[PDB]
């Protein structure tokens, strides 16, 4: 099924297992969830029985109380088994980004970041930023895993399938 949930007190029983997506506005989180599934509020969609996917909110005195709503998540969500950040490939890890992976690193859960909007760069600058934010992210001591991605060239999206493949078994 597919269920939106105005908060996470509303969200499905905390049970089985769940990875989340997260990203600023503009970032590609919906379309890069369209690769995965052909199905404000918190979005989720049920591959399985008990294995859902969540799309967090973008985070692109007033987001105060936003932006914790999403590290109140990642800290009380028994189920969550990862989590999903997707970033523009040319702006990436802005202030919010690394505030995302910061809080899913502490706690303890498995980071993939995605630069989005691949093919907008050439194969030299795109190497360039994917080696850049893979130096950046050594910076926060977990498991953060970056990879390139491309909705319009589906480049990416088998790493995507197999990071949540591992982490949904």
């Amino acid at each position: 099924f597919v269920m939106s949930a105005p908060d996470i007190r509303h969200l499905p029983s905390d049970t089985g297992i769940e990875v989340a997506f997260a990203g600023r506005s503009n970032a590609g989180k919906s379309s890069a969830l369209n690769t995965l599934t052909n199905q404000q509020l918190i979005n989720l969609f049920e591959v399985a029985d008990g294995k859902r996917l969540v799309d967090l909110p973008g985070y692109g005195e007033m987001k105060r109380k936003w932006q914790r709503a999403l590290g109140e998540y990642l800290e009380k969500r028994q189920s969550l088994q990862g989590l999903v950040v997707l970033m523009d490939i040319r702006h990436p890890l802005k202030d919010l980004d690394q505030q995302m992976i910061e809080w899913a690193v502490d706690s303890n859960i498995a980071v993939l970041v995605l630069l989005t909007k691949a093919d907008k760069l050439a194969s030299g600058a795109r190497k360039a930023q994917l080696n850049m934010v893979r130096e950046a992210v050594l910076a926060f001591n977990g498991d953060v895993q970056v990879e390139t991605f491309s909705s319009l060239k589906k480049q990416g999206v088998d790493k995507l399938r197999q990071k949540l493949d591992t982490w949904f078994s």
